[PDB]
């Protein structure tokens, strides 16, 4: 392969490894080139916190420059992660906080204890589906039997999606995710779940119900009551990001911990803690691969280098969770040991971290030892190194998880 100066990002994720050690190396802030659009990539850990911090940088995609002239527009296949209904994802500032109190007062730690008997029941049903499926030695793949209806149940129990609408989701999500899917299709899925989720929000404001979308839309505080835009904006970004990220965290910390069995039973001894497992593995193999985008409202000089404005940022979280200067020369090793596990930014830095992430660590804390305590001989039916990612540039999604239950 030649020298050049843009990094493209493979749509078909062929090399991931050897991609985000060439982000790396070319960090902390490098060209890359997304679908031909260029932007900034930040793959150090440092620089990350500080610009994610820049109230220079913002979400608003009129704030680009190639939006602002016509040169990206709705036919770019990666739009739909950008170009997207008022909520908190695109807002900054003073408004910002506004749109995001009701869902961290909601998400705390403390709030959802009330949830997790539900996670538990969940998390039980489908090891129950895995015990049948996986009968007389059958290879089971643990990705549609366990790991990718979990999460949806979860955020759907949350925010009052039907139990009857979820497969329709989810068939909906793949689509839209998927590179190969024609670009005119995945503008009609886009309107077809921003046409189911304006029904729901029309259905919770007439019966509201125990979930966290009757509280977006009721529960004022005293405040300006949110806009049916933004509840649905809000009701949108919370259960496709609850969802994507959460299957990958589950699937890679599998992976990681079947690949490394001595520290799996670390975990499974009690010497070190499974929130541990998880934190590295958000490290080392997490959900995000590339977030997608910030603009600069003016010129950013960063002492030796500068950002234009109107330029586009991207935060490439999986090459900074392999910073070397943090995590030493074994960043690219996976350590539940090592000491910096806790020390990642894969959910995010500054206003717009994640508000989720509580529930994301309580989700992976009781379904990994639930599924390795019912199964304690589960083991890949395919070489682990062989399971590839979902052609999705932005997002660690993996295809299919062979197993048997041993
Ligand atoms: C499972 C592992 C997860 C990871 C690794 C993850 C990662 C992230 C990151 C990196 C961002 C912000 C990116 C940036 O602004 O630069 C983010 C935002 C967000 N996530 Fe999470 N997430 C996870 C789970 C969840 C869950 C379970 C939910 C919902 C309950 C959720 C809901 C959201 C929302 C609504 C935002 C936008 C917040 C804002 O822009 O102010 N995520 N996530
Ligand atoms: C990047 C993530 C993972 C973490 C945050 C997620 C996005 C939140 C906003 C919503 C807003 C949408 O209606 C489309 C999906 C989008 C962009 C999420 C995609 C997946
Ligand atoms: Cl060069």
């Amino acid at each position: 392969c030649p020298h050049s100066d843009t990094l493209t990002i493979d749509p078909m994720i062929t090399d991931l490894a050897g991609e985000t050690s060439r982000l790396r190396a070319a960090g902390p802030l490098t060209r890359i080139d997304l679908l031909g659009v260029p932007a900034l990539a930040v793959t150090g850990h440092t620089l990350a916190r500080q610009l994610l911090t820049d109230t220079r940088l913002v979400k608003d995609i009129n704030a680009w420059s190639l939006w602002q002239s016509g040169t990206v527009t709705r036919q770019w296949p990666l739009i739909g992660m950008i170009d997207v209904d008022r909520s908190m994802f695109t807002v900054d500032g003073p408004e910002h906080r506004r749109l995001r109190i009701k869902t961290t007062q909601a998400l705390t730690r403390r709030r959802l204890d009330a949830l997790k008997p539900t996670i538990e029941r969940y998390v039980a049903e489908l090891l129950d589906d895995l015990e049948r499926a996986g009968a007389d030695g059958a290879v089971v793949d643990l990705k549609s039997v366990f790991a990718y209806p979990l999460p949806m149940r979860v955020i759907s129990a949350l925010m009052g999606v039907p139990s009857e609408d979820q497969e329709q989701l989810l068939t909906w999500y793949k689509a839209f995710f998927s590179i190969l899917t024609p670009q005119d299709e995945r503008l009609r899925v886009i309107d077809e779940m921003h046409g189911y989720f304006t029904e729901m929000v029309r259905r919770k404001t007439a019966e509201p119900g125990d979930d966290l979308t009757s509280a977006l839309i009721y529960a004022t505080d005293g405040e300006t009551p949110l806009t049916e835009e933004e509840v649905i904006g809000n009701l949108q970004a919370l259960v496709a990001a609850g969802h994507e990220t959460t299957v990958s965290l589950i699937l890679t910390a599998v992976r990681a911990l079947l690949s490394h069995p001595e520290q799996l039973r670390l975990v499974r001894d009690g010497e070190i803690g499974w929130e541990t497992a998880i934190e590295e593995t958000l490290r080392w193999d997490g959900p995000v691969i590339h977030l997608l985008m910030r603009f600069a409202t003016e010129d950013i000089d960063l002492g030796d280098a500068v950002i234009p404005r109107g330029e586009g940022v991207v935060m490439s979280y999986r090459a900074i969770g392999r910073d070397i200067t943090v995590h030493g020369a074994d960043a690219d090793d996976f350590d539940i040991t090592r000491a910096t596990a806790a020390r990642h930014i894969s959910f995010g830095h500054g206003p717009h971290i994640c508000p989720g992430a509580a529930l994301a660590r309580l989700e992976a804390a009781i379904a990994l030892p639930a599924l390795f305590t019912r199964f304690p001989h589960l083991h890949p039916a395919l070489p682990l190194d062989q399971i590839p990612n979902l052609p999705v540039l932005t997002q660690n999604d993996l295809s299919h998880f062979p197993i048997h239950l041993g």
